């Protein structure tokens, strides 16, 4: 149905079918939030699942309650001053890998950033905030134009979540690992080699390369 | 392949996560299409007949739902089964987290076992991990029954007393500092990644909360308000 | 007749040439399990080690042939290939006999797979050795650790001073890595007229070649997040 | 391969108008707009171009029987355009082309200077550093380009003599337009030269040429071309 | 006249490399050498084979004893690839001139038959003996229920003695569980070693036990053997006391 | 559930079949050049000739696995198959015994490349037996000639008796000429309802079928008109 790491629009055009008809699905999203009965912007708001017009309304409440489970029983000194920053978190989170086991790793990563003071700089969120103009590929000029979503350019969270996160998503937000690692490079084999100096994760960027071309 | 991945016609053979080596033994015991050459080995002997370089048997066989011929032979199966679950703590082993608490692979392993026998839901077993790790750390006994009960091993009859809990066993984690000698369940390859990976948390304490799930803490006085409260819920139902 | 055919496509070594005629019935095992010397000089070839001197093309014998005479053949052909086209080569090349040039088009040869770029492929390693900087290829570390080649290298990898790790020997390495083609010896012998001493798989197929280090590791950017989105 | 059967096949050396002339002598394609002068043909066809050579790809081109001649040439343009496109954009670095068509005119002298791939880069070579030292191109077909209809297979020294606007001899440079409709390597490669100081080629006589930088080896081998030649036939 | 100037060769270094030896006691030997330069001696073992350019994966049997002379100062690379070359010289002459109908796949197993041959003997005068019992017992498909293998096996867990339970244990080296070589060397042969394991001796000998008194017996049944077990047995206990 | 993909193709031959096996790094030969009996006897087959006997699929087989299990398994699939077909025919066929079911299938797959008319082909080869008619089928003729074939076939080529030549014998051939698909298996044992006795091929795809000699030689005519017109050049 709606699977995790989906856009929040991916879901609004799958409008596209018989059982639902598009009542307030062509409104304006800030006035459809206004509609739907209390965020300005939609993304991140209903959770992804193997599961009427309203049902999204089902969704949003399966989502929030998951995140408030969530946020109940989270971990200490976290750098969320919200429950909102916690689910931008388990966003940013979600796209950036396929596997649960590194969930909490992950998390770690960009938890441990921002206690640190140090930009995300995460590829999905520029990706996101360009939407429309992504063409697939990613080029210095994309990575320095300011955006709202360039975790680049900005210190801290982005303004709003990038993508339909899953309870395993949020859970791990909210319960980053013990570790000292705040890089993350795919291996090329299937998963993510974690780093805690700049010259490991570039010797781990250029094993990479090197798996990469033999898988060629 | 995508059946590969759940690891012609042939016999089934299915080890269920937190199950024990004993009970794989005697579901081999029990099925036609294994051939039973080394099943009634005494242990030291099986690992002697199969090669594998450690004295006991629990917890080297990995949990999954696998395929083999009708009529292997049992060795075959087991040995297939301790490649695998070798092969996934040698890897969860080299991305270890550091400053863990593990002489070697085998406490790891131990301590995978405790996990997943500790716990329901996979979003706690991090943190499952991390309050035993802590404690290894912290040199505090690890004090989790599923280690009293595989103590007790055949004078346990599905309940435990306080007189259990009080009878020092090599295993009883109430009794004896550390980890025990051997693992206790046979854990999956996502209990051996938690093992391998605790959680960034003060928790040391932790009782269930009755749905599945518990609550984690960091101070005696917090774990007993939880504990009460949760011997409260429990007796009622 | 069906007689026999041998394959021998480009990029492959002598060694799984060898262990291909060792596996075929209608060939005959006369001097096959020699030591490469010992067999180098059988065959009446002059160098030492056997590697790049046997010109891949797909060949038929008639069944029972000596592995003596298929050899001798597919030398034949390959220095055929190398004196014609070393015959007619650029000037100003920094090799100093045929053998450094087929050790190049071995080189070039396992660097790419599109023929539009063998000759910037060549390029790039052609200036790197009129600079004296090292050639950094990766075929020629894969050859290096041989055996213990699983599909991955390590930096333990880069850093091992084997004979053939162009990442810590000056030039080319003591002997081919490979079996090339005659297209990847003439373009060893004709390199591009460029600045550029760099190169990356773009990811659509083709690679992206540069003159400096910054604008290569531009270009390896671009290729990380080309591979992310697909 | 290039599918969308009738199959158009537009070998690489050829000029526009002998696609034309295959085209209109094609039962299965539908004739349009074929006989139409050459610059109302390019606004019909929507190509900028004011004269239509080189821009329309050779290759091996499979239609639908009853194929419009709009859409096989709209095809054949945009895909060598496409192919012009992407060379230029990975081309190599201090070279004498203004733009691409310059690269593209360069691409058909070099096409119809060679039969062997092997050679491409060279021949380009050989042109390109001439353009660069203001030597003239002195490449033949490109008079025979420039004569055009008074050509009946055969060049004469005072046509070699005449100046048109694509004779080589007489200009400094390349000619205004291309000459021939240039395939992919040949683009390639004239956007790729050699690195190599030779300035002189002429045929062996077997498919290849010699190429050097002086005159006197260059006028050996002329000789040697000629003997054989003469001798042959 | 130099003809005897060739005790070994490659004022002077004299590096010194004896039979039975394993491959890691050179390379600490020549870590403690003042005249060796330590290049590469710190590298793993994998690593370090590859270095020198040797094809094969475990470094074990492929460096010759022998007492030799290197140039003061010289880089330890340069020793170990002329030590290899030296080795696989000897090896390649004995497999080309080497005995028909041997149980070899190739020169390799020649050589780790000749490091375990090179281990159960110390008198030339056996070699061919003890290669024979062991080559035939691979043709009858016995396996060769020598020590040093499972010595080499057990690796750091050997303190001296062999038990029943040590020689009831797994070891991919362990030839009292397996059938046939060991998967590498366990020592490096003498060149009398190699073309004694590739040119054994006549005979139906399948057994064999030291004598007590510097030597072995060799027998081909289990009878004559476990009386000769007993003589040995009895010879060392009286020279217990 | 398609059973390295080892691919063996309807119509193929045995031959063909070993030769690929031969031709293949990652199956190893232990018997692929033994002569067909022992090659029989080595699998524990009990038929003389090999011809048939295994079943056409897509397989993806496990890398460096002996030759001997892949064809032991591909001769029991095609076997459960015909013993399947077998058990569900058709009353009255004209079949000794499943051997001649398979050799008819075999036939039928060379004879037709559309799955809607193999019952077509299968029917008129059917009553053709029940009438003593010969099968008349070419591809017969090329098996009988063996390692003779050229690619072309002479007047002389069908009037010379060879032990598979249905122009010259009555009945089956001794052996299959081919492998069938288990389609041509089911086919060959369940024949159309119809009086066809003759077929042609059209030449654009399909063949006509005919029950009288004049109304087939007629096909026969415009399949020869159609077939020269196509090829020209």
């Amino acid at each position: 149905l709606v699977i995790e790491g989906t856009t929040f629009k991916q879901l609004i055009t799958a409008k596209n079918d018989k059982n639902v008809k598009n009542t307030i699905l062509d409104l304006p999203d800030d006035q459809l939030m206004k509609a739907l009965g209390p965020y300005h912007h939609p993304e991140g708001l209903f959770a992804p699942n193997t599961y009427t017009d309203k049902k999204l309304t089902d969704l949003y409440h399966r989502q929030m309650k998951a995140l408030d489970a969530a946020w109940a029983k989270r971990a200490p000194n976290l750098p969320y001053k919200d429950k909102y920053e916690a689910l931008i978190m388990a966003s940013i989170v979600e796209k950036e890998t396929s596997l649960d086991s590194e969930l909490t790793q992950v998390s770690g990563v960009f938890v441990r950033r921002l206690k640190l003071g140090m930009r995300l700089q995460t590829d999905p969120t520029v990706i996101y905030g360009m939407g429309a103009n992504y063409k697939g590929n990613i080029t210095r000029e994309d990575l320095r134009t300011p955006t709202p979503y360039n975790t680049y350019t900005i210190n801290g969270l982005p303004p709003t979540p990038i993508a339909l996160p899953s309870q395993k998503a949020i859970e791990a937000a909210l319960h980053p690992d013990d570790s000292n690692n705040i890089y993350f490079v795919a291996t090329g084999n299937g998963g993510h080699k974690f780093t805690a100096d700049l010259q490991a994760h570039n010797q781990a960027v250029q094993e990479y390369l090197s798996v990469l071309r033999s898988k060629k």
